[PDB]
């Protein structure tokens, strides 16, 4: 059920387009998507433990429970599309309104502020 | 189908893009991708695979994103940007620009 990474396995996990990959224990956040930090398209999301072990988080479900489906993501956000000196790129931004009636809201804004700019306060 | 919290929705030619996630428009809180036959289709648009294919993961969504809680008015909103890098030396890249460009504020022409 578990994996530990290797050099092997890393570079099977990265022939996915960067959009498709799945971080895991045996290819981490890091591995997947760069490292955490606060620049215009770099990734901000994950504590420690997230980062090392992505979608094998035990708490994942409850973050994964706000991730759009395609037809969402295409539905809801504001797409763009860039060229540059670096190739073209489709830019995406929008928001997902946590639902205030649900009993475990304030545990749903909890977890969720727990792993954003969480890269601060560790190397 | 609309019983799912909106970003779990699937647009359909039963349940379309208009019905699941809003008239197409300019303002921040609107969608503004997909041309008349893609939002009345939805996933059974032809060439949705195409597109498709550009969709985050859940694990790419959070991880490659910037992501932000806001406190407004109207709730408590889960805030994302980012971009993902076409592939330019797929033969079929021609046809992904000429697909998005398709879809992308194609509202601005309809009747």
């Amino acid at each position: 059920l578990y994996f530990q990474s290797t050099k092997k396995s890393a570079a099977e996990a990265s022939k996915k387009p960067r959009q498709k990959r799945t971080a895991t224990k045996a290819y981490n956040v890091t591995q997947a998507f760069g490292r955490r930090g606060p620049e215009q398209t770099q990734g901000n999301f994950g504590d420690q433990e997230l980062i090392r072990q992505g979608t094998d988080y035990k708490h994942w479900p409850q973050i994964a429970q706000f991730a759009p489906s395609a037809s969402a993501f295409f539905g809801m956000s504001r797409i763009g599309m860039e060229v540059t000196p670096s190739g073209t790129w489709l830019t995406y931004t929008g928001a997902i309104k946590l639902d205030d009636k649900d009993p475990n809201f304030k545990d749903q804004v909890i977890l969720l502020n727990k792993h954003i700019d969480a890269y601060k306060t560790f190397p």
